[PDB]
């Protein structure tokens, strides 16, 4: 058995957020049918092609193990399909802008009609209440309204954007929990309800110890832990750090050797509060370890830079694969940055199903972020993404739909 | 009736940020949620980065609230026999101890399974169980720089940069939160619990799928179309930093607005959409780039992108964020404010939705925390205070059968 097995799921998604979320549905065992424009489907089909005339990486990385029907809802033909789908279905997802779905005729309220058990799971740039409301939103759009930009980069540069999907990814395992916790929910008041989840709140989410920073600032006027503290200045909103070490210990991006050359030449080394004599063994300073200068976390930080500097004389002459290995003899919190390559390449992350190589048709082989998480009960099995609407026809015959309906619906552009 | 995980029993070894975002989330979905803490030390967090004297710090309320404490030394005959107790009565258990931690207090697994076998235990660590640093500590940034995003985010000719979002912490917190739901539902079906792990260096690389796209067509073309670099820079072997590029979403960059060159926060992000460059002509006053062939797709603006860009900063730096936006949202540009913590803080809206909440703590008064991130049409979050140590220890032990003098015992003897 997998943990979703039975449940039906309608994939009204396109892009990231959305299709993220429902990826992993059917990664859970859910049968997830993606719902796609008629001749077009899901733009990122199109999206950044690397081999001419077939789907885009970013397409089949986002929507393995789903089934494709094209379905065009704003004819009479395709509303009736929709309907149908509705009332056999457990769960409803879209991201489309606001308005979209409404307009289609398929508001939550004429769903809850249609089916009291359905779960409508709905992603936006912003939420309900929100200034923004009808705002388009991409990644980085959520990134700026949802406080993570403001913070991220350093002092003297401007507000910067993550590479990781802060808004899109991110929101799309926000709202799957949303849909997980809402079936939970559905066994004991045998009601579907709609979820929302926008951008903003998801990226917000990630940045809650942001949150607890202004809070500290507002009050005290600094920030005892950030670079500004004490030799620059304060204003009133929490400022970019650099890489400062945020919600874990003090830290710092430190350059090893081939840096000048590589982007990557680099490890993140954590001063941990309960580690200083370690960490001053490691670089060879014995005489740090109880200097009333060095040896606490408040006395430090007047002078972090110096710090830095000083392990910086050794992680440069090694490279950051040696750094680390000697490093964590003295259980310093420490990693090398791993570009992408080493990534895509590290046998353990194949070795956990981290990143997974798949076999598409027409492509061949291509990689994808796996599961994730890890079930000692079940291994998900990561297929092909589908051809566009592929599985039209069979979805059509479930739904019980005769050959005759079928050739009307394509006659009048239904399909 | 009725939450989610209304009779929901967990048991919370968690401390600082990853594990607690976790099980507060499943207290606010209505577990009951038993925080075990050292006694007379409890999380960490309780203790980091006060703003007021001897009192729990944000980091700590900020993170559980809802749950409960109890004070607990699992190392004692009396604390593991109270840990087993509570093992056979809950329905999850969760920590993120350093590796070994918790197997070392004699409930392995394989133990926990046999105590009771309904149980879902889930785990969070650094890295998973075949990886070369399977035993390393893992702080927030560690796991940046280990998954992939602290490599592709800053500029091209700066370092590798850390996000200010959880990209480690709360974010592998929220991947663990959906193991242990799909595991709820799966012993709906097989009457049996199971184990979930999710690591720190996952859960970012789950965030940076699109910079694992973006490596496999640099690995196949040599190139990547849409990024700063093409096509007059130079590319490596790995995907490198684009600056403020438009990622998994359209082209488009961070802009400065009227005051950028003494507020940090002065600024947009402004997105190039595909196909709305008709209104993002006019809403610039160049109707002439409309159907210019070196400006009408985004193959032709690439190479000239960054004129493009200096061109829209010649109208946003004459005008404030938050008017800047409400003019060019008239034509349908996707933009936004770059919000501070400050807005963010003080922003009507978001109380109103209830992602930003104010919460009552005892001694303290009032604080603020990011509330459910997601809404719910059937039910409604109640965020309440998080716990005072050892609050809850004597009613977690009666609960469980234990009489006064066995309570006067456990205290005696420093299990409690
Ligand atoms: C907000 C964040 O999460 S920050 C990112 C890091 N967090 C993670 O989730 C990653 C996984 N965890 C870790 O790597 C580590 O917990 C760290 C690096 C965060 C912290 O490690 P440390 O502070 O050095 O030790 P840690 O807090 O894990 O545990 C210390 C000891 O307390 C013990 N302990 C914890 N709770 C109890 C208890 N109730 N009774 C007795 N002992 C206890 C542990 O078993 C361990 O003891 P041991 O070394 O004698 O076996
Ligand atoms: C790369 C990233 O950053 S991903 C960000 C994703 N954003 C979200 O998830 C939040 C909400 N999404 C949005 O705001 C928008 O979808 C955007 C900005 C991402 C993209 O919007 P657009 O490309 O302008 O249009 P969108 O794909 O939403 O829909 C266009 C039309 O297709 C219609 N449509 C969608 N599916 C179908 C179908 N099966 N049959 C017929 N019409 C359909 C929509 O109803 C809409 O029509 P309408 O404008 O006449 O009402
Ligand atoms: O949390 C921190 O950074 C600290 O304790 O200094
Ligand atoms: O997605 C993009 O950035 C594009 O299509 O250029």
């Amino acid at each position: 058995s997998t943990p979703l097995q039975g449940i039906k799921v309608l994939d009204f998604t396109g892009v990231q957020s959305g299709p993220s979320c429902t990826q992993m549905l059917a990664w859970f065992g859910a049968d997830v049918i993606k719902i796609e424009r008629p001749g077009v489907g899901d733009v990122t089909r199109h999206q950044l092609r690397d081999i001419p005339d077939i789907d885009a990486l970013y397409f089949t990385m986002l929507n393995s193990n789903k089934r494709s029907i094209e379905l065009n809802t704003k004819t009479a033909e395709g509303k009736e399909v929709m309907e149908k789908l509705i009332r056999e279905a457990d769960i409803l997802v879209e991201n489309f802008h606001p308005g979209a779905i409404d307009h289609m005729g398929f508001t939550w309220e004429h769903i809850q009609e249609i089916n009291p058990r359905l779960i409508f799971g709905s992603i936006k740039g912003f939420d309900e209440c929100s200034p923004y409301v009808n705002v388009k939103a991409y990644e980085n759009v959520a990134q700026a309204a949802g406080g993570a930009a403001s913070t991220t980069g350093f002092w003297d540069g401007p507000p910067l954007v993550s590479a990781a999907a802060l808004g899109d990814s991110n929101t799309g395992m926000h709202l799957l929990i949303g849909l997980l916790a809402a079936l939970l929910h559905r066994e004991k008041t045998g009601r579907g309800q709609r979820v929302t989840m926008s951008m903003q709140d998801a990226v917000l989410n990630l940045c809650r110890v942001k949150l607890r920073d202004q809070q500290r600032l507002d009050k005290l006027g600094y920030l005892e832990e950030y670079p500004q503290y004490p030799n620059g200045t304060f204003g009133d909103a929490v400022p970019r750090g650099g890489n400062a070490g945020g919600g874990g210990q003090p830290g710092w991006i430190l350059k090893c050797k081939g840096w000048e050359t590589d982007p990557n030449a680099y490890i993140y080394f954590t001063i941990q509060e309960q580690n200083w004599e370690n960490t001053c063994k490691a670089i060879g300073k014995p005489e740090w370890i109880t200097d009333p200068a060095y040896s606490t976390a408040h006395a430090r930080q007047p002078h972090i830079f110096d710090i830095f500097a000083e392990i910086e004389k050794y992680t440069v002459t090694i490279d950051k694969h040696e750094a680390v290995a000697y490093l964590t003899q003295f259980d310093i919190p420490c990693a090398p940055v791993l570009s992408m390559k080493e990534i895509s390449l590290d046998p353990s992350l194949r070795q956990s199903g981290s990143v997974v190589e798949v076999e598409q048709p027409l492509r061949g082989k291509y990689l994808t972020v796996g599961c994730p998480m890890k079930f000692s009960a079940f291994t998900p099995d990561i297929k092909a993404a589908p051809l566009l609407g592929e599985h039209t026809a069979a979805v059509l015959q479930e739904l019980g739909y005769s050959d005759d309906e079928i050739a009307a619906m394509k006659q009048n552009h239904a399909i």
